């Protein structure tokens, strides 16, 4: 009649969950407190854990998850050099590079493939595959062209395509083809780990 154990998920809270954030941060996930309540903070760093490490996208950390939790698991980035902003368009993931190492790992969701309409015209919601460089940003919440709602201090990369905080980062391709992440993560690149015109952004 004991209760089995409780695999952290979202609601969760206790010392389990204050693990898992404190493991999760120290890998690089980004994530901001251990507090000990999985929330939507908590919610982005476990997508992301589990899209880097190719696990399936359920936000539960059952035995799978915890075990590549343990192995410490990180992506290797592409680039060797220099401070560069890597989109795995397969994982689904944004990683800050500096010098070849991973600096942090953000949940991001980029462009469903499908057809829209805009102004008229139809278009297919894909994201750029290429190396890219920001060559503009809006520091504010700005309308886009390409995106249908408003988009949180973007960083563009091409034209219309940029990075940006969003009120919503789901598990699958969701945009219109900017690259979605939280506004706390959007934030961390602008303030603290700085973006600056002319960063590479690299997509694959
Ligand atoms: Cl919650
Ligand atoms: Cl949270
Ligand atoms: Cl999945
Ligand atoms: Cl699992």
């Amino acid at each position: 009649e004991p209760p089995a154990p409780q695999y952290p998920q979202r609601g969760s809270t206790g010392p389990e969950v204050l693990a898992l954030q404190q493991r999760l941060m120290d890998l690089g996930y980004f994530i901001l407190k251990a507090d000990g309540d999985y929330g939507w903070a908590t919610q982005q760093a476990v997508w992301a854990f589990q899209k880097a490490a190719g696990l399936y996208r359920d936000g539960v950390v059952g035995p799978q998850t915890q075990a590549a939790l343990d192995a410490g698991y990180r992506p290797t980035p592409r680039s060797s050099s220099g401070k560069v902003v890597e989109i795995d368009l397969d994982k689904q993931i944004l990683l800050a590079v500096e010098d070849g190492r991973v600096v942090r790992i953000i949940n991001a969701s980029s462009g469903n493939g499908e057809t829209y309409e805009a102004k008229g015209r139809t278009y297919r919601a894909t994201t750029p595959r290429g190396d890219f460089a920001v060559y503009m940003q809006r520091d504010g919440m700005h309308s886009s062209t390409l995106e249908l709602g408003d988009m949180w201090r973007p960083k563009y990369f091409r034209g219309g395509y940029a990075v940006h905080g969003s009120s919503s980062i789901p598990t699958y391709p969701a945009s219109h083809g900017c690259v979605r992440v939280s506004n706390a993560a959007m934030n961390w690149l602008w303030d603290s780990w700085g973006m600056p015109i002319g960063t590479r952004v690299l997509l694959y």
